[PDB]
């Protein structure tokens, strides 16, 4: 089997294993801050630096993965706690969209909310333009921030959220388990064919954005990941 | 919502939160040992004492849950490493089948592999009487040890194995991820309607068994669980 | 060259290849539990029965060795997780000190912390009488529990810890590598002249101790060893 | 803590984590073959694709690392079993030396035997130009194939060799334990200040070479690695 595994309990500036795109900063405590509270339409992205081969054209196999991470979103005076975080998977050449407006685009889509990526979002602002449900919600995104499926949720300022995602290559099922600070769990599952929506080599990371009036603290506290491809 | 959660870093035989059934024994190190090594057709099962309401006959809601556990399987000289461990769900009045042959029935089914349980087995002995794959495998069992679906795996004697399970109510999908000793992960997912197969109140637990020439050490080392049922 | 080698995947009581001294016991899963959670100054030690010739009289030659073993320390309710484990080397006639106080002496020293041995400790309790550093630590002990050198570490309750030790005869260098559950690694190395400090023949093994209020689970799970002596 | 760890039980063609340089081949068995048997002065090198940050210029820390791998050298009819394998560390931009003669340079140095690397060589041919010992041997090389230190060894055609290496940051000790086929162990250790000889970012890998008369099979069967850098 072909396996890729890593575990970050904290992050540091200058580790060749991570790629920073946009407004990302490394806090003195090892946390990663995704956006700049002082910039308009801020966008920050972090990616595992090595591309992962998620499917093989040779054999036809699709990797299975298990990953877990925890984050925290915190309110700041005078700005609308917006817009959220997104765990995403994109082609190896991935970059922040050319004239990114940030905001409800979450840093992975164009103005109309389209892009090339598969991801799980934690959205804290309702964009009628992207058909967002009326409350905070978790969503499964396939090439658009106009989620294929969403589930009501509640973002608590200063709360640490823990997340678990399992991607079962055979049923092509992607399942997510979110642990609220309060103990309750939130789950959402959806069949998504990675072999059909993405190249053989991809990048994994997190993205967050803000707007002019819409700004909040976005922190990535830990991330562990493992993928296994049944080789030839 | 109605949430139930617990977590055992270690077990003990005087705790009112656990039911012991059969040859179960707790070791001084806090681990649970499910079979008796010099006992023919040994069978032992552990259950969380308190029954969990997984569905409502009032609303029609079904719970979502997240559970992870770690076990260890080790060989004993002059005995075939058999039969395996099963994480199961059953009616609150569940008992070791009357006149159980242990072995390939894993302590959950009758001689012809039937019973009332939903589970995930870690089977290390291929019983053709139950249509067993020809290698170690992980399987999804719905009221029978004749697995709805299996996946080839490898049981490594003396290694600590970690399991993560997610049940999404809305898609009714059960997905599993097993982190092996060599780092590799194994997954399996299947759609199971709990409402249709099980009663409102159930009990969760582990069961292991063996035969006359087929015995091995079956240890449960830790277990955490959280279920959430929406009451609206 | 004269080579001695062994490998244990699990230990047994009826094994004349191993010397049991003190409170040691062998669990049904094949693990060695060095202390009695019930006794007050519990002391338990295990030694490979056969004496190893680590140096020659004829040629001032010292042997090189490579060894690896895994262990597990776990907390018990109402007792301070103390005192730690020690991999040691000593005279072939070695025995637990007379009227041993367990505790910070780790079952190898007298009350002032002196004895005849060379070892590597995994000290989880800070004894100022022995000038211990203020945190969990790994240490190099030369005839005293007042370490020649120490490095900060972290003992995780219920975690399997793996270690690898290399002793290089020309450099007279002793180095160790510890793999935490975390994936992180801790190392320590020190020049120790085995021929000036220990007799021609020795016995290798482990020891662990407890006190009145200070007690925890101390387990040895596996051990492989190889030593080679050039006789030219 | 900043950690990098990976485990290759077998190799595969197209894995983004491995860089091939020269005559390298991936066999149907997962083994890597470093040289081409039909070519004059063949050279094959394999590298972990990600640059690893071994020392930090911010803090003055050096990382410690533990690695183990196994190889196999096997004779081929009518040719002199030459020249050997080398485990090396070089600047991240490392490449096979322009116009390399293969042979005793081991694919890492120039004609005079100089280069920019740190490594452990398994040298099977005695090159008087690089002051080789008269027999097969293990040597520690610092920027030259004219080893800083060597120890006699014996290469056994078709035997699987296992090697364990520990680099302790604080003492700056590189320790190697080689396990021959006949169970005998060979050890070699040397103080090497990595922070003085190499840039902050490096690459790890293996290199093998041959000449017109000197050719043999050179296989890499597995490789596990872990390095930890104290960041604080
Ligand atoms: O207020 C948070 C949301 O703002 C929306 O953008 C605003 C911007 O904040 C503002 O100053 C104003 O001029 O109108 C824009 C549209 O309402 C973002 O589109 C949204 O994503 C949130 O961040
Ligand atoms: O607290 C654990 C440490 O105990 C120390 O011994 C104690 C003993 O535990 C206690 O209950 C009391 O009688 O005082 C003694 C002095 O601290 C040990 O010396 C130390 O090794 C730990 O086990
Ligand atoms: O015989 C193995 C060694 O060969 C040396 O190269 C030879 C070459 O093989 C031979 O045909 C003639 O060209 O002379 C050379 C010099 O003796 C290599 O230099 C050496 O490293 C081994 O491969
Ligand atoms: O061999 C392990 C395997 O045994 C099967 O039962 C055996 C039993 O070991 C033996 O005493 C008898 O002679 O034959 C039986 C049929 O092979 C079980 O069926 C199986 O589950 C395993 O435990
Ligand atoms: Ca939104
Ligand atoms: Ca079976
Ligand atoms: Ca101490
Ligand atoms: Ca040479
Ligand atoms: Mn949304
Ligand atoms: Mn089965
Ligand atoms: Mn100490
Ligand atoms: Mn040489």
């Amino acid at each position: 089997a072909e396996t890729v595994s890593f575990n970050f309990n904290s992050f540091s500036e200058g580790n060749p294993a991570i790629n920073f795109q946009g407004d990302v900063t490394v806090l003195s405590n090892g946390n990663i801050q995704l956006t700049n509270l002082n910039k308009v339409n801020s966008v920050g992205r972090v990616l595992y630096a090595m591309p992962v081969r998620i499917w093989s054209s040779a054999t036809g196999n699709v990797a299975s993965f298990l990953t877990s991470f925890s984050f925290e979103m915190k309110d700041i005076k005078d700005y609308d706690p917006a817009d959220g975080i997104i765990f995403f998977i994109a082609p190896e050449d991935t970059q922040i969209p050319a004239g990114s407006i940030g905001g409800g685009t979450l840093g992975v889509s164009d103005t109309k909310g389209a892009g090339h990526f598969v991801g799980v979002e934690f959205d804290t602002y309702s964009n009628s333009e992207y058909n967002d449900p009326p409350t905070d919600h978790v969503g499964i995104d396939v090439n658009s921030v106009d989620s294929v499926k969403t589930v009501p949720w509640n973002s608590v300022s200063g709360a640490v959220v823990k997340v678990t995602v399992i991607y079962d290559s055979s049923t092509k099922t992607l399942s997510v388990a979110v642990t609220n600070d309060n103990g309750d769990i939130t789950t959402i599952a959806q069949v998504v064919d990675l072999k059909a929506k993405l190249p053989e080599r991809v990048k994994f990371g997190f993205s967050a954005s803000g707007s002019l009036g819409g700004r909040q603290i976005h922190l990535i506290r830990s991330w562990s990941f493992t993928s296994t491809l049944i080789t030839t």
